[PDB]
DNA sequence: GTCCCCCGCGTTTTAACCGCCAAGGGGATTACTCCCTAGTCTCCAGGCACGTGTCAGATATATACATCGATTAACGATGCTGGGCATA
């Protein structure tokens, strides 16, 4: 349970976590559906 | 007819975008030579069509052997039935 010279570096440009979820919904409505499931996207 | 997974909406958090400048890898151009190709000739033996041929399977086929199915001729024993013989 220590500071231990901790350095934090994780990867969120390329990797799919990093990309933006609204970026998708932005996409979803152009099609014009009313609803987005969590599972689906 | 029920339940809960999305939309709308306010605020909190991250990283997209723009602007600026640097540096060098890699793509673009050029010049020269030399291997590799199209083009052209001759040749046939590769390839196309077909007659000829004995061998896989498949189908009976004459001949023989083994096993009954069923029929008919032959044999052992009568059963009343018919045709006559001794007694009421």
């Amino acid at each position: 349970g220590k500071g231990g010279a901790k350095r934090h570096r994780k990867v969120l440009r390329d990797n799919i976590q990093g990309i933006t979820k609204p970026a998708i919904r932005r996409l979803a409505r152009r099609g014009g559906v009313k609803r987005i499931s969590g599972l689906i996207y």
